[PDB]
């Protein structure tokens, strides 16, 4: 993450999953979702409410068709994307990857 600055004039930040997968086509190929990213948030879901990662799965169902926000630690950046969970495209489920706890 970010090192340490000064307060200037003027986020979740703890991993807690990563991605062992990703379907070619999938949702989450489409918002930019590498293989080996570390998962930090995905809507509301972070280190602290993820609950073994049950709520991951509530949640994409519960926002099939419309934009979420992800966090994610790529090669040490904190990048910010979005995934809209959909079933349209070819593959199983709503995401096209594989999300495991660390």
């Amino acid at each position: 993450g970010p090192l340490t600055r000064r307060a200037s004039v003027g986020q979740y930040t703890i991993p807690f999953a990563f991605i062992s997968e990703v379907v070619p086509g999938s949702p989450s190929d489409k918002a930019d979702i590498k293989v080996d990213d570390k998962l930090i948030s995905i809507g509301n879901v972070h280190a602290a409410n993820h609950s073994k990662l049950q709520n991951i799965q509530m949640v994409v169902m519960k926002n099939e068709d419309r934009p979420l926000p992800v966090l994610l630690l790529r090669e040490g950046q904190i990048l910010k994307t979005s995934l809209t969970p959909s079933r349209n495209w070819n593959g199983r489920g709503l995401l096209g990857c594989r999300i495991q706890e660390l």
